[PDB]
């Protein structure tokens, strides 16, 4: 071997040195450049270097690979491949063998007058099996701020047509621009003139070059990049015969029915052509003696009685509402609420968003042409400079409100997150002004010169959406695009209404002002929605005719919510006024015109609905004493259910005793023990049923049904007592009254067979059990019962959270702005918990997505949910803080860097007196800091701010993600990886989203093989808590109503005697209510949530309040015959039934038909209409004809 050229004095032109010949052996390095030949190409760094190079050399050679390394180096194999044709090129060790020199002259010395030997030109032979593995592996390479192949850049042509031989010769050859020497490739496989060329090892852009140098993306080599992956979508529908199966299998179930039910009678109508006694015996005796004491000590009675209900009412003064989401939509030791917990203790809680959804409707889309060459690329609307610069002016307005608070301004500088501060205190702010750093300037500068421009704000955009993270745009413009806050800004969170990658078609700009939300701190919270309520009246007040801005608040729902409750109170209100004018005046029977105001039971129905009212106060007294606190439902579902109930039995007793004719020789308090005494059973038996369904039904985890179970069921039971007691004492003054010929309401001014009876008893009665009516409608009962049950599985899961806002809010421009718009969701945290290692070969392969570490790791989990997006709602990459610690702590990255006595963290940008790198550029260096060395480095990197020699670092955004637990050897705590959802715009959609997070978080803990669970991954997102509840729901209505039916069930057949038939009976018709309630959901489009499960526990209490009573009459009866006794049952218990709470609830119903409120009208009005008439349909229909066929004799 020998050397050609050593040493550059000649000179080309500028400052280009021509290699000084010399023909000896290789020179031994001098020690000086030992770095850069480990930088250039390390292949020749196994020291006894004896090379041929040279320090003047190295240091040369680097500064014309500047542009070459920029482009190629996004491909590792790529620009491998390049160095070896180089280094051999210029200073190899056996250069003789493949070089020989051609054109030399003499070269003067302005230092010694001695004449040196100047490397004109020369020949350069190389291999072909390697031109072809070089260009082969690079064609692949795109361009920054483009699609184009990075060839196109540096062949000196279009890439379409550059062969592997001509891009070398471009590159060695002068006309360039920056080969101070042209040399004249040679390309051949075999030896020619007794010279062989140059084939070293080559790899591809699919092999590694080392086992720390992750192998090329697709997006640089075609060969790499195989299937995509596809989820099986599944419909799981039966579709027995071309329906839903479910359709099919009960009209195939009703038709049976009709033959094998129309079936018997058409055969046989031509076929024909102890204990008890003693439990309901002194039950009677009871309420007899009780209601003549009653009856004859009144003063007593209502003074025991008021002075009751002070004291127990008198505890509303500690009333206390909940009004907190969370507190009420969530259990407080739900899976959620836990994690929950966990993730605001170690990382603090999820900050407040404040987003802009800006669209410029006035402007058109424009085309950008780029200079040297390139396809047209169009802009959308928004993007054009003018609407540019109105936005950035918004956007600094934005950041002027003050919205004093306390006595004290409260600024977005002072509210808003900076997350690396207070070294940097901007704030984050996320919109695509961010790529220019609001800066007008900034954002209106242009480099060229007349007749085109090199570069443009389209050129940045460009340049910056393809690599956010950057700190020089390096091509022509040299800007950085990381952000005044310090952080990239990701391009799928600032815009929207484009189509997969092409960011120039963005039809919106979304702009987000994240904010502090604080943990178990109340001042800073009244400080950030202070300032959120001037930003909502300055976004609502801001003109720009240019603009059409859907912006919305942290706290806008509550506001907006808040403002739709209510303006319906008016109606309300109206609805009790006209359910009380009724009742006072129906419970009068007339029986004259001139008699009117004397039989007027005006002052009674006064006495009863206050009784109710107080009922209810003295419930809430009690539950208010006890320390638990109210409900917006509660507050709603309570007056209705205890005026329903309380209005039927003061019926029931007023009308039982009026229909009563007194004996001979009998007083009127024995009169009035009598009727108490046969009518208090019913009462009695309905009251109980109903207060041991709602406290059984106080068992659930829902806090939505556990305190309405409790409140309604001590409601029920004390609106029972204060009946039996007071109002038994106001009838008997009643009476005297009545009978003294005392006046009515004003004062002291001096058998019935209500219309309504004599029309049960005479015309409806006996037609409804016709023997050719029965049938009809056991038929049509049935045939409805069909229906529902088989659209029952049909109904809807979830609230819509779009209803819950007036029509003419912002927050409905909002949802339609973010579904027609956005394209990234909430963001998710995959929160590993407290106890991983991290410190390990294996430790970290469980979690990298990298190099060595295992392939079904987290990240890289995370990472192929992103790449389903449609299956598994996680539309982008897991974004871990390993993978950057290790880019960051690698030698080459050359970030880190020590102090030589002090262990301190030298900075990248330093004077460089005497700090060290951090790891050894060795071999055993390059690996990842698997020891010690991990937690000694790691504090630094996190502590490490973004330096435009480095990089971004690891401050600005896993300062937060990562927690170090000091001393005991400052081990690592609980991390997160956080990502972000996709676009999600119903409930279907949140759960849906909820579920394969847990999946994967599932999966990840499966594949991590903890010893026992002392710790697991878990994913966090804010509306996890919402939406958690939907997750259990269909259990929870199954266990409720079935807990509920199965009380009803045993206190009936206990308190009824023992009769199993009768209550049996009552069940299955109170289940076919509920079965039907169901259907009438799914007909007029109720969603099963948290207040229709409510709703539906409530009526559960309200179909007692009908079957009980009839049932109860048809029992206790010795009549004849079972058609006899139900028409008996039927007139005697359904008149009052009917009287009391079906017309009292209709005409409630009838005036509260008029809303004004989606969330009332849909869950309040339609629940209530339906539950009223269809309970009323089956017991005065359903309970006669069936108890008349089946019912049990005696
Ligand atoms: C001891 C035994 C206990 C356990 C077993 C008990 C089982 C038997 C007991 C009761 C019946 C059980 C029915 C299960 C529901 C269907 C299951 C299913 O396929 O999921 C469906 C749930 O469908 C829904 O979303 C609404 C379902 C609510 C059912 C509640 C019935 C309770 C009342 C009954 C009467 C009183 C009950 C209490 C009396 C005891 C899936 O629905 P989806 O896909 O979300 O819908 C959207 C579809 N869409 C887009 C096309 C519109
Ligand atoms: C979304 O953005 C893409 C760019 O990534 C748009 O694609 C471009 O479409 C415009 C339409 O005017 C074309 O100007 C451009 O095509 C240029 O190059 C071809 C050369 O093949 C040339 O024939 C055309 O005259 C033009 O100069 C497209 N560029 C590319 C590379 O696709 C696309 O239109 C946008 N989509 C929507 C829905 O607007
Ligand atoms: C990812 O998301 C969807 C899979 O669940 C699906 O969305 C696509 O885009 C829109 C969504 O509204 C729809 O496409 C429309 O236009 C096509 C013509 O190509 C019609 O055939 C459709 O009926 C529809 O009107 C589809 O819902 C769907 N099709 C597309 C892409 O247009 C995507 O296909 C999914 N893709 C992947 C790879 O995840
Ligand atoms: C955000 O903080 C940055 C520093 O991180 C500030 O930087 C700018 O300061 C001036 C504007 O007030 C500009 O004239 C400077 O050119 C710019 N800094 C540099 C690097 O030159 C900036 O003030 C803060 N906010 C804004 C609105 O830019
Ligand atoms: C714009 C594009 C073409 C530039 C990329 C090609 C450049 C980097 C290539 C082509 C020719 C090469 C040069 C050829 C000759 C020498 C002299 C030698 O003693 C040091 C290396 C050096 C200086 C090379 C540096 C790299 C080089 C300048
Ligand atoms: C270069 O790559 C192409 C792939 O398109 C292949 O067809 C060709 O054989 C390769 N030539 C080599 C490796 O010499
Ligand atoms: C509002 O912001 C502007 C921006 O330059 C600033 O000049 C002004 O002092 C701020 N306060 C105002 C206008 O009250
Ligand atoms: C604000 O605080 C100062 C100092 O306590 C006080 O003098 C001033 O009156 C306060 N402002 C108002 C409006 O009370
Ligand atoms: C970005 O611009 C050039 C291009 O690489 C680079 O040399 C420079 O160091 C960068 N900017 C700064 C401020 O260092
Ligand atoms: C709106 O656009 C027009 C036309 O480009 C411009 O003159 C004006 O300043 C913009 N802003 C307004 C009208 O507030
Ligand atoms: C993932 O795990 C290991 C990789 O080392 C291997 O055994 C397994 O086949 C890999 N899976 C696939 C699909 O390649
Ligand atoms: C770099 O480190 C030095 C250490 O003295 C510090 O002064 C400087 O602010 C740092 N620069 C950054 C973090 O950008
Ligand atoms: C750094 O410290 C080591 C150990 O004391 C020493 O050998 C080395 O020469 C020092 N380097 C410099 C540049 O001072
Ligand atoms: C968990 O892994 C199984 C098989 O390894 C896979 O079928 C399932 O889809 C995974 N869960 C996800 C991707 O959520």
């Amino acid at each position: 071997q020998s050397c050609v050229w050593y040493g550059e004095c000649g000179i080309a032109y500028g400052d280009k040195r021509y290699n000084c010949e010399y023909s000896g052996p290789p020179k031994p390095l001098p020690k000086d450049g030992y770095d850069l030949v480990q930088e250039l190409c390390p292949g020749f760094f196994f020291g006894n270097v004896s090379l041929c190079c040279d320090v003047r050399q190295l240091q040369t050679l680097k500064d014309n690979l500047q542009l070459p390394l920029q482009f190629l180096s996004r491909c590792p194999s790529c620009f491998y491949n390049l160095l070896n044709l180089f280094c051999e090129l210029t200073c190899s060790p056996r250069q003789s063998q493949f070089l020989n020199v051609t054109a030399t002259e003499d070269y003067v010395d302005p230092v010694t007058n001695q004449t040196k030997t100047n490397v004109k030109e020369l020949q350069y032979y190389v291999g072909q099996s390697f031109a072809n593995a070089m260009y082969n592996a690079c064609r692949d390479v795109e361009a920054p701020s483009s699609n184009d192949k990075a060839l196109g850049l540096l062949c000196g042509k279009d890439a379409d047509a550059c062969n592997a031989t001509n891009w070398i010769e471009y590159m060695f050859n002068k006309d360039n621009g920056q080969a101070p020497f042209t040399i004249t490739p040679v390309f051949s496989d075999f030896p020619v003139h007794g010279m062989e060329p140059m084939n070293n090892a080559t790899k591809g852009c699919d092999e590694s070059v080392d086992e720390v140098t992750a192998p090329c993306s697709c997006q640089d080599c075609s060969i790499v990049c195989g299937p995509k992956p596809q989820p099986p979508p599944p419909p799981a529908p039966w579709t027995i015969l071309g329906l839903d199966a479910m359709y099919v299998i009960m009209w195939i179930t009703y038709m049976a029915f009709l033959l094998v039910f129309f079936g018997a009678f058409f055969a046989v109508w031509c076929y024909r052509k102890p204990v008890s006694a003693a439990f309901e015996g002194c039950l009677r005796r009871l309420f007899t003696r009780w209601g003549s004491f009653c009856v004859r000590n009144p003063g007593c009675v209502i003074f025991f009685s008021l002075v009751f209900i002070t004291a127990c009412s008198s505890g509303l003064v500690f009333v206390r509402v909940t009004t907190n989401p969370v507190d009420l939509w969530s259990a407080p030791s739900s899976q959620a609420r836990l994690e929950k917990e966990y993730f605001d203790q170690h990382f603090g809680p999820f900050f407040r968003t404040e987003q802009l959804i800006i669209r410029a409707p006035l402007t058109d889309k424009h085309i950008y042409q780029p200079y040297p060459s390139g396809a047209d690329v169009p802009f959308g609307p928004p993007l054009d400079i003018q609407i540019l610069h109105q936005v950035l002016d918004l956007q600094i307005a934005i950041e002027n409100i003050t919205a004093s608070y306390d006595n004290e301004t409260v600024t977005l500088q002072d509210i808003c997150l900076a997350p690396l501060s207070p070294y940097n205190t901007n704030c984050t702010i996320l919109s695509v002004l961010n790529y220019f750093q609001n800066s007008h300037s900034v954002l209106d500068h242009k480099k060229g010169d007349d007749f085109f421009v090199y570069a443009d704000y389209h050129t940045h955009f460009l340049y910056c959406v393809r690599a956010p993270a950057s700190l020089n745009d390096t091509s022509l413009l040299h800007d950085p695009c990381l952000g005044t806050f310090g952080g990239p800004v990701f391009p799928w969170l600032v815009l929207g209404g484009y189509d997969d990658q092409n960011y120039n078609n963005a039809t919106a700009l979304v702009i987000t002002f994240p904010v502090n939300n604080y943990y178990n701190d109340t001042e800073k919270l009244q400080r950030a929605q202070a300032w959120e309520k001037e930003f909502i009246n300055f976004v609502k007040n801001y003109k720009n005719p240019n603009l059409t801005i859907s912006f919305t608040a942290e706290r806008s729902i509550e506001d907006e919510l808040n403002r739709e409750s209510d303006s319906d109170v008016f109606t309300v209100v109206i609805s009790y006024a006209i359910m009380f004018l009724y009742i006072s005046l129906a419970l009068g029977h007339m029986k004259s015109c001139r008699r009117l105001l004397v039989d007027s039971k005006v002052s009674l129905g006064i006495a009863g609905i206050l009784i109710v009212l107080s009922s209810v106060a003295c419930s809430l007294g009690v539950f208010s004493y006890i320390g638990l606190p109210l409900t917006l439902i509660v507050i709603e579902v309570i007056p209705f259910l205890v005026l329903a109930v309380g209005v039927d039995n003061i019926f029931i007793l007023v009308q039982a005793y009026q229909r009563d004719e007194r004996l001979q020789g009998e007083t009127l308090d024995q009169q009035l023990g009598r009727v108490l005494g046969e009518v208090a059973p019913s009462m009695f038996l309905s009251s109980f049923s109903e207060t041991v369904a709602f406290f059984l039904g106080a068992l659930s985890v829902m806090p939505a049904v556990h305190t309405f179970s409790l409140f309604a069921g001590l409601a029920v039971f004390i609106d029972f007592l204060l009946q039996i007691t007071c109002f038994v004492s106001l009838l008997g003054l009643d009476i005297k009254r009545q009978e003294k010929n005392r006046l009515d309401i004003f004062c002291c001014v001096r058998a019935s067979e209500s219309c309504l009876f004599r029309f049960f008893k005479n015309s409806y009665s006996p037609l409804l059990l016709k023997d050719w009516m029965r049938p009809i409608v056991i038929a049509i009962f049935v045939g409805v019962l069909s229906f529902s049950i088989a659209v029952l599985n049909k109904v809807d899961i979830g609230l819509d959270q779009s209803l819950s806002m007036p029509d003419d809010s912002y927050m409905v421009d909002y949802f339609k702005s973010i579904s027609q718009y956005l394209h990234a969701g909430p963001p998710v945290y995959f929160v590993l918990e407290e106890g991983h290692d991290y410190t390990s070969s294996k430790g970290q392969n469980m979690v990298c997505g990298g190099m060595g570490c295992n392939n079904d790791s987290l990240v890289q989990q995370i990472f192929n949910a992103a790449q389903l997006d449609n299956y598994t709602r996680i539309g982008f990459a897991p974004s871990s803080w390993i993978d950057d610690y290790f880019d960051w702590v690698k030698p080459q990255s050359s970030c880190c860097r020590v102090d030589n006595i002090t262990d301190q963290f030298c900075n990248a940008s330093v004077v460089d007196p005497a700090c060290v790198r951090c790891r050894p550029l060795t071999p055993e260096g390059k690996q990842r800091p698997q020891g010690g060395d991990f937690m000694r480095f790691l504090p630094m990197f996190l502590s490490d701010n973004p330096n435009p020699k480095c990089g971004k670092g690891g401050h600005a955004a896993y300062s937060s993600a990562v927690n170090i637990l000091l001393g005991h050897g400052t081990r690592v705590g609980a991390t997160y990886f956080m990502t972000y959802h996709t676009v999600l715009q119903t409930s279907a959609d949140f759960i849906d989203a909820l579920k394969k997070a847990r999946l994967i978080a599932s999966n990840v803990t499966e594949t991590m093989g903890i010893n026992g669970s002392a710790y697991r991954v878990f994913p966090y997102s804010v509306f996890y808590v919402f939406y958690e509840q939907y997750l259990t729901i269909i259990d929870d209505t199954i266990f409720n109503l079935g807990v509920s039916l199965g009380a009803i069930f045993l206190v009936t057949m206990v308190l009824l005697g023992c009769e199993l038939w009768s209550a049996v009976i009552m069940c299955a018709t109170i289940a076919m209510v509920l079965v039907n309630m169901f259907g009438v959901m799914w007909l007029w489009g109720i969603s099963l949530n948290a207040v229709s499960l409510v709703n539906l526990v409530m009526s559960c209490g309200i179909s007692v309040e009908f079957c009980s009573h009839i049932t109860r009459a048809f029992t206790v009866s010795m009549k004849g015959s079972r058609v006899e006794r139900a028409e008996e049952a039927l007139a005697h218990m359904g008149s009052s039934v009917f009287s009391g709470i079906t017309l009292t609830k209709f005409g409630g119903i009838v005036v509260l038909a008029f809303a004004k409120s989606q969330i009332f009208q849909i869950f309040y009005f339609r629940m209530y209409l339906a539950m009223v008439l269809l309970g009323a349909t089956h017991g005065l229909i359903f309970l006669p004809v069936l108890l008349s066929y089946i019912g049990p004799s005696v």
